């Protein structure tokens, strides 16, 4: 599923991200169209062997099984296939575990490169 730009932040504040570890609504929007154009289907190998997943594009390093990453963590306990869903519960859940973690919304690299120290509630102006 691709998603609208309300669509979305009206799904990430039902499921209650918004303010989540002080992060406003507007950061969160913001991630998803810089990591996957809003596309819960996105897929892309990285160098090590790993692969991201989804609308916030998750790591099967350490958060979900893939079952082709050798000794690596599933601290979701979710398969990665889990995360491409229409449904968006499996990858905001996991997303509270990552931002939770010590390192904030640095852990996603387009959040940090192109949302942190801009105007992020233009990702949310216009909708209700
Ligand atoms: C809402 C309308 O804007 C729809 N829109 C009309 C055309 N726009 C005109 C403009 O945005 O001022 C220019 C192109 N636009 C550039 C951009 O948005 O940054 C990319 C395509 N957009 C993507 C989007 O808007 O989400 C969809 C088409
Ligand atoms: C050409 C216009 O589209 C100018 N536009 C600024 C004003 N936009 C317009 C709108 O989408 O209504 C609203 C804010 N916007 C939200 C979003 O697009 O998702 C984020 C910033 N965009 C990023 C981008 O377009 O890739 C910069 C270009
Ligand atoms: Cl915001
Ligand atoms: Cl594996
Ligand atoms: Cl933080
Ligand atoms: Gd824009
Ligand atoms: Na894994």
């Amino acid at each position: 599923k691709v998603f609208g730009r309300c669509e979305l932040a009206a799904a990430m504040k039902r499921h209650g991200l918004d303010n989540y570890r002080g992060y406003s609504l507007g950061n969160w929007v913001c991630a998803a169209k810089f990591e996957s154009n809003f596309n819960t289907q996105a897929t892309n190998r990285n160098t090590d062997g790993s692969t991201d997943y989804g609308i916030l594009q998750i790591n099967s390093r350490w958060w979900c099984n893939d079952g082709r990453t050798p000794g690596s963590r599933n601290l979701c306990n979710i398969p990665c296939s889990a995360l491409l869903s229409s449904d968006i519960t499996a990858s905001v859940n996991c997303a509270k575990k990552i931002v939770s973690d010590g390192n904030g919304m640095n852990a996603w690299v387009a959040w940090r490169n192109r949302c942190k120290g801009t105007d992020v509630q233009a990702w949310i102006r216009g909708c209700r």
